[PDB]
């Protein structure tokens, strides 16, 4: 118990919030170029003291490849901030 849900489709509001956070992280880590079209393929969630969102993301023509990236969203009543994890390269299959 306490593991991830099965992957699911990403909501419009989730794309709006998390896609630029994940792009910014991949860009600052030197993993993608600034022109990268990044797609959130799916998300799996784990409820802790807050929520872990595990994304599988795909790059477009200038950033081909897939990464797994975990984002932590804490509870409002917490001293902790929203944190993007370290991206890991994964197979798109």
């Amino acid at each position: 118990v306490g593991g991830y849900t099965e992957p699911r489709s990403v909501t419009p509001e989730e794309r709006s919030v998390f896609q630029p956070m994940i792009l910014s992280k991949l860009l600052t880590a030197g993993s993608v170029v600034s022109s990268c079209e990044l797609e959130l393929l799916q998300v799996s969630t784990q409820v802790v003291a807050g929520t872990n969102y595990k994304f599988k993301v795909s790059g477009g023509a200038t950033c081909p490849g897939c990464w797994e990236v975990v984002v932590f969203v804490p509870l409002y009543s917490s001293k902790s901030a929203t944190s993007v994890g370290t991206p890991t390269r994964v197979s798109c299959t």
